[PDB]
C-alpha cells in the first residue's frame, strides 16, 4: 500500500514509506481410486445376461 | 434582492435601495501519494517472473 508523504527534508513525514510483496504455493497431489471384481467362470457360461460387460 | 419601493419626492419610502453581489474563493492543493519497493538482486534473478514488472 502507498501513504500521503511530505516534501520536509528534516521532519519524519518527508520519508516515503518501505513495502513489500508474497507469493505462496498450491499442489495437486495424485491419488488412487481401485476395485476388483473376481467372478467364477462357470457363472459367467451359465448366466443369460454378459456379466462381464456388467 | 429587490423591495417594493413607493413614490414620494420627500418621504423616507420613495427612495430606491442599494445593494451588494459577493464572491468567494475555492482550491485545488496537490499532495503527494508514494511507496518504496526494494528487492535482493540474486532474488530477483533466480526467481522465474519479472519481479520488477510485478
Amino acid at each position: 500500500h502507498a501513504k500521503w508523504v511530505g516534501e520536509s527534508a528534516t521532519a519524519p513525514e518527508g520519508v516515503k514509506p518501505t513495502a513489500k510483496a508474497t507469493w505462496a504455493n498450491k499442489t495437486l497431489v495424485a491419488e488412487e481410486l481401485a476395485v476388483i471384481l473376481p467372478i467364477h467362470e462357470n457363472v459367467l457360461a451359465d448366466a443369460t445376461e454378459d456379466l462381464l460387460a456388467e
